């Protein structure tokens, strides 16, 4: 379990990040939620997790496109929660276009959130974790941090960068009670993916579910979506003492995507 | 938990395999132990696990250098235990030499046990797992399934081969309720490693613990050995429902060995 | 240019090996051919090659499924041709079946040729190359030495093993004027592949070309076959002085196969 | 040979880029040089290459930290040279510090040049290359695009990003006459590396060559630096027709660095 520990999960107001925050709360960790969406729904999520699991849950609406706001999220988590044991760098965005059609604003935004926010959050966390002699940094990269798809240049570059950055984090902290690893999921049916399902159904003139199956079949041999609950379990495992010597690596949760 | 499941762990009379078997037993799985050793000592291990964890524990001493014995171990497991849910292919040997000095006899032995036993065990298990709609194949590869060292050609080749074979097992079973993955440890201070520590101590004319630290420092950034307990916890995670979409991949438990 | 250097190409009587042997001949290297087939055609090829490029081209029908025959091929290349500069380990075979249906004989034969022949070939070549202070070992692995496909367990395992073995070869020879690398081709339209195209045509009820394009389309983004000519040019590059510090690595010639 | 072709080589006033430009000029390619340093020396280099190899050589001093300047470099190369056949994305910078000490300005500067300039350059080049039905994009990544070192977070992230980006480039252009690949060098003794040798020398209290040897032995099994001339040869090879199906891959020129 994780009783007495504090976890900050970026982009945990929905999707994968909410599944990870929920799993960590279920292990007894105090939680800092973060991310956008509807404020009433966010408060319900926050109060609900605290009540259900009997842990402290805070919400910090920092916009993680700004480096100082990311560092502020971590530093304020320590101020309010008293420590930071687990940092899950999860917030991310997507945009698809051919490289020559890829707007520079979109390239910049994807690098800022999907890559640079991992840097800033890690930089802010590490002095605390070093003083603690304990930390777990868990970066949510992607199958796209190990391999590529067409039309996803900024996202694939960013996710590859996160994988490299995770390795450096591990090497700088090796032996200090701190590990850093990157979870690399295949498809998870969140709004990030639903948008691309919708696009494919339009392009192909089929219904939504036919597009969903095709999207899966192209990439994911199992023909099964990964779930936020599975990814929460994986984060819980990396946070555990069994994973004390798992550091600087990727854990692919992808139904066979990268095996072929 | 793994109540009502049966796990076979090859080479589980000592070292890593025993740590894995013990961890799975503690989650409530029935266990088939395998490997060599003293009758009284093995029986104490077997009877002690059964009594401690309240599970059935069989010992089958089959020599896994012969394909027919490996398949017979899986057969005997199903015969005596009723089913097979988890196969951990762990038994392995080492031999160090320059490639041009490498005894063909040792090349052959290392491939037969370190690689071919995985094929034979997997082949025997899969029809059961496929009929059940459930299975977990957990191969114990190495950091040497992903990178190399000098003087370990048969071992690196076999372990690389295990990684490839794992991927194919996964693709053949995708979506069928079965996963196959390879745990890739760094240094674990078993007799397999102690022999190399001893060899270094004599070569460099220092004491055992200086040789121990140098063996670690050369490969493993954390400067800490991985433990059988940690690898057992890693196996338990791979066996769990959270890992239902982790397939065809490697899990490096190596203290940063492969990150640099 | 490779004037006054000697290259052994295993399995060079046909397909990829022939392409490599040719390209190296055209660079002024002495050749030892090897492989199976009508001895009249083999003299025609061997003579044609010797005449056209002004090089000594020998032939040796050694069956490389046997360790001592492989070690013989090399030593007899040295006795006859004076030296060995380039060893290309290329001979290999394929067999498709589910793991549980894979005959042990086929498993064993695929390992013996596709993997163990590389060990035996290398073990023999090394003493000469080392005393010479120059050598190039070029292993013909595959995309399947890096990723996997369903139904190719022995092939994928041996080919991963070659990649691993190549790395160890590099490390043991580092700085000694010798490099070892593995070329990893995607689909090359040889009989080894024609066989599989034919099977797919029958399975789907389509002509040979619809089957070929679909085979390509599945794996190879460029939708173009790799050629023995190209693989030959790749071998030539690896043999050049520019590649002096290219060691222990793979060169993927695969039209994008491993990129996604 | 590359007669009639135009190559743009970023940061080719010094080091690896100059080696690559030189190699390409020698094959008959017209060259656009770029980068900083002494203007009189740059002119000697530019006029020298032009006269030595009988090709047109232009200097464009665009500061590639600005995306518009990178696109301007490519667009003006097409304007002044008639076409663009080969784009070598080479310019890069280094800064070493622990993650928590790493200045944001240096993080941003490294991503902008070492990663974003690769996007901007590629984006400008692609419409031209697609029109022409021929293109070669050669990205100078690093061993640090595939593995990590402590204290190099921005550089390792950027270089991993370049490896990912190269893959997406390959997939988007697959079959169209264009390839995109990433050359991944180990140590090359440029001023980028000399600065590190100097810091090591002062850290350890040794002379420069003791520090050079130690920097070498830490990472590079061959104990030999890679040369700009070798990298030029590799670039030339990738520009060749033999590499027409080499796309979306890395070519490691690293003396065994990533093998272990
Ligand atoms: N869905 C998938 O198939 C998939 C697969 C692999 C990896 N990933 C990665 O998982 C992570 C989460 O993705 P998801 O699919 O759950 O997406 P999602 O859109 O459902 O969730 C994104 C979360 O990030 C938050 N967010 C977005 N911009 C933010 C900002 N500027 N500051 C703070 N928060 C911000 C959102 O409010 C939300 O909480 C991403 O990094 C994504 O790249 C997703
Ligand atoms: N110790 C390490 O640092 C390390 C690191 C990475 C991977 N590994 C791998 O982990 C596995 C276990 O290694 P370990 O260090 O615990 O070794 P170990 O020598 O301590 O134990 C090996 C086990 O396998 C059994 N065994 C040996 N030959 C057998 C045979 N022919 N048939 C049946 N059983 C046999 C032994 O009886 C013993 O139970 C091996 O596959 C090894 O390659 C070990
Ligand atoms: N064809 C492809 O798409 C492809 C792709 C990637 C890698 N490869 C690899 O390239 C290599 C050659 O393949 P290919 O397509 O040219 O096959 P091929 O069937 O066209 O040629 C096989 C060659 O090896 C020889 N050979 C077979 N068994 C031998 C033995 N026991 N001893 C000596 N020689 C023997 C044959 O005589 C022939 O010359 C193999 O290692 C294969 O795994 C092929
Ligand atoms: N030296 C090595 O060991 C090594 C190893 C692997 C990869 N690399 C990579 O090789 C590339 C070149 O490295 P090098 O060692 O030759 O370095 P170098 O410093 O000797 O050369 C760098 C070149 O880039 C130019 N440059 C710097 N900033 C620029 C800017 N804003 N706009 C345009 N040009 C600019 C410089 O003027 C110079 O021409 C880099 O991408 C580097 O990361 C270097
Ligand atoms: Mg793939
Ligand atoms: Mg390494």
């Amino acid at each position: 379990m994780l009783k007495g520990k504090v976890a900050v999960v970026t982009g945990s107001t929905s999707g994968i990040g909410l599944g990870i925050a929920t799993a960590l709360a279920a292990q007894g960790a105090d939680i800092v939620l973060n991310g956008f969406g509807d404020a009433a729904e966010i408060e319900k999520v926050r109060a609900g997790l605290a009540a259900q699991h009997g842990v402290k849950v805070l919400y910090d609406g920092a916009d993680l496109s700004k480096g100082e706001a990311v560092r502020g999220l971590v530093d304020n988590a320590v101020r309010q929660m008293g420590r930071i044991d687990i940092l899950v760098n999860n917030a991310g965005i997507q945009h698809t276009a051919l490289i020559e059609d890829f707007p520079t604003e979109k390239w910049d935004a994807i690098l800022a959130l999907n890559l640079s926010a991992v840097f800033h959050g890690t930089a802010a966390a590490l002095p605390h974790m070093k003083k603690q002699g304990f930390g777990r940094i868990i970066n949510i990269a992607s199958a796209h941090g190990l391999v590529a798809s067409a039309n996803k240049s900024a996202y694939v570059a960013a996710k590859h960068g996160v994988v490299g950055f995770t390795k450096v984090t591990a090497l700088e902290t090796a032996g200090q009670g701190i590990t850093a690893n990157a979870i690399c999921p295949g498809w998870v049916r969140t709004p990030l993916v639903e948008k691309q399902i919708s696009a494919l159904a339009e392009k192909n003139g089929v219904d939504q579910e036919t597009a969903a199956r095709e999207l899966l079949s192209e990439k994911q041999p199992s023909l099964q979506f990964v779930t936020p609950e599975q990814l929460g379990g994986t984060a819980v495992f990396l946070a555990s003492d069994a994973a004390a010597q798992i550091t600087g690596t990727t854990v692919s949760v992808d139904g066979g995507w990268t095996a072929r």
